[PDB]
């Protein structure tokens, strides 16, 4: 267990370490800043929501974004005010991204989608209309795949360009 565990530490940390540099170096036109550690976030497993008193890797993406890891793997999110998102938006990053959670200000709380019991995207905007929550996350999650955190931020920066979003 040990020996195993000791390597997926190094691995999830080591990761987000070699990752933001990468980013800092390909998001040109984003600022990129340091990693940080986050403590008390919640993750999706086996079916509920979960605290994690330990902290976990991040680091922001302006405007409004971060990248981590967890032990699940990495992900990223980017949060958009609800004033400048609109229902053909939800519906197209609901059908563009595989692990998507789309969120209001706490995940476990006020989540608008989850890919694991999916809805329609004119339900998920109807929830976000008839909410209290200014600030709207979109998370996708994307297991321990560089090649596809790469990818999947792109797509996810291309199709927030087409919204006037990045």
């Amino acid at each position: 267990m040990l020996k195993e565990v000791h390597e997926l530490l190094n691995r999830i940390w080591g990761d987000i370490f070699e990752l933001r540099e990468e980013l800092k170096e390909e998001l040109k036109g984003f600022t990129v800043e340091e990693v940080s550690e986050v403590f008390n976030a919640y993750l999706y497993i086996d079916g509920k929501w979960e605290e994690m008193k330990y902290p976990h890797p991040a680091f922001a993406v302006k405007p409004g974004g971060e990248v981590g890891a967890t032990p699940q793997g990495f992900y990223f999110v980017f949060a958009f005010p609800k004033e400048e998102l609109s229902k053909e938006f939800i519906e197209d990053v609901i059908r563009a991204f595989e692990k998507l959670f789309i969120y209001g200000a706490e995940n476990f709380l006020e989540d608008f989608y989850n890919f694991e019991h999916p809805i329609s995207g004119d339900e998920v905007w109807d929830r976000i209309v008839n909410s209290d929550e200014e600030m709207i996350n979109f998370e996708v999650d994307l297991g321990f795949d560089k090649e596809e955190v790469k990818r999947e931020i792109k797509r996810f920066i291309e199709l927030a360009r087409r919204y006037n979003l990045l």
